[PDB]
């Protein structure tokens, strides 16, 4: 029932779901100094409301419990990453990990992957990158990151993500070349975000359990 | 950066490295290891020399080219053994005389979880029925695409080129699919299908190179400085 919404419908949707900004939990009155904690912790409540997106891209819950835990599993450091480089966008050279928390580049191996957040939002400010854009992007990140690790609806409401990004392009003027060549951008774009990932999760371990992902999703009461 | 779609094809076809083989030390567990070393650096000069080829790739700096190469010469080695498996379920066609099932990649502690990306990619490869043609296009991508992020006006006149040859690739790509007679539809889902094993192989590129480590191993930004940085005396 989700693989008949129109473009339009979808992009709706993709920005109806859009999780809040969060603020980090350091009482601004206090010594500043403790970085990790309140960003482990700001992660941790940004969780539960990617959650609540997850469930309303369309197409999302008509997967398996299991399987919806499984691309979240796999996802969920990417959307946060996303997540970030969008609101840093107009913050060059910074990062707005929360609006009470904008750190410099300034601010051991840290830098490396701070250094390839604020080369993304860079990207993005370079490409004049859309919120209807943004939405596709991290719904495709969703989709995209745990598929082949486990799928044929998978790869349909990609195929949709596809033409809705397509769709967009088409509908602010540019040609049929420019179209297919800001899909590919984009595109490319996201494997840089799953290597940035992969360095955060091996800088982070130097993850939320499949327990933890499945109470936040809330199943239905009648098994 | 004015070659046609149909010459960035031949030109990319044309460059294509030769398949090698392994040693005709008879194969044991023991030995593998060994074998897969010396064949992935005897790859790695035939890659130098592919990577040279890729139109718009020379006319960077030495140095960009090093940085993108030392970013990317895992994905490529693995996209390569991909392309070659893609025919043989379940095997990894490492060289024709060395093809291996996920029972010989478990004697190493973290091979199986890698052999299990690879034979999923070379699935999904024969899934979409990957063309020898968009093969070749993906690998390109990678070559200009992998470090391209991690790198002065110079280095914003290399930027905008390597985004100027990855525009190309994509009009190559989907000219490539025009041709074959898809719609425009299932030529941009198609793109984005190929685009996105993309980031799949970029994982399964960060996942090798923690194996690797965990096991002793990588070119040197010298060394492949070394084979990049060629004189014109031959
Ligand atoms: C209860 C289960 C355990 N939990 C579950 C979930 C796990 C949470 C681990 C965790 C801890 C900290 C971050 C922040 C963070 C926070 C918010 C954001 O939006 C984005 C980010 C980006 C990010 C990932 C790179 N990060 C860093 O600090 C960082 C930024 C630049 C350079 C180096 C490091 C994300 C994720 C801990
Ligand atoms: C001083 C210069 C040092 N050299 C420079 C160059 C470096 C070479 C290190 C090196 C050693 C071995 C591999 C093979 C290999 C060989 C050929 C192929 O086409 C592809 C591959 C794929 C690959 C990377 C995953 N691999 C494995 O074994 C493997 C396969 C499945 C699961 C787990 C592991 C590649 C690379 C060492």
């Amino acid at each position: 029932l989700a693989l008949s919404l129109t473009a339009d419908q979808m992009v709706s949707a993709l920005l109806d779901a859009e999780p809040p900004i969060l603020y980090s939990e350091y009482d601004p009155t206090r010594p500043f100094s403790s970085m990790m904690g309140l960003l482990t912790n700001l992660a941790d409540r940004e969780l539960v409301h990617m959650i609540n997106w997850a469930k309303r891209v369309p197409g999302f819950v008509d997967l398996t419990l299991h399987d919806q835990v499984h691309l979240l599993e796999s996802a969920w450091l990417e959307i946060l990453m996303i997540g970030l480089v969008w609101r840093s966008m107009e913050h060059p050279g910074k990062l707005l990990f929360a609006p009470n928390l904008l750190l410099d580049r300034n601010q051991e191996g840290m830098v490396e992957i701070f250094d390839m957040l604020l080369a993304t939002s860079s990207r993005f400010r370079m490409m004049n990158l859309q919120g209807e854009e943004f939405v596709c992007l991290k719904s495709i990140i969703l989709l995209n990151s745990g598929v082949y690790t486990f799928k044929d609806h998978i790869h349909r409401v990609l195929d949709k993500i596809t033409d809705t990004l397509i769709h967009l392009m088409a509908k602010a003027g540019l040609t049929l070349q420019q179209q297919h060549q800001r899909l590919a951008q984009l595109l490319l774009i996201l494997s840089h975000i799953r290597h940035m990932s992969n360095k955060g999760m091996e800088h982070l371990y130097s993850v939320p359990s499949y327990d933890l992902l499945l109470e936040m999703l809330d199943a239905h009461r009648l098994h």
